[PDB]
């Protein structure tokens, strides 16, 4: 699951995945994190 | 080399490349394109 710290991060993350790129790449680019679990930590709620 | 339509694109491509993301991803995310020649096209001057 992807977890972002703010709306900016979610926006970039989403645009990046729509180009076809891998989740860790899009995470790094956006400041979001990829977790293996189903619930995002509280400081990455977006 | 990379060619960008505008400053916005050049900013994004460069930032993307500093994260280590592949040039085609950074191009898609920025609106820039990669060429094998030396002269950028006039519609991608930045």
């Amino acid at each position: 699951k992807s977890c972002c710290p703010n709306t900016t991060g979610r926006n970039i993350y989403n645009a990046c995945r729509l180009t076809g790129a891998p989740r860790p790449t899009c995470a790094k680019l956006s400041g979001c994190k990829i977790i293996s679990g189903s619930t995002c930590p509280s400081d990455y709620p977006k």
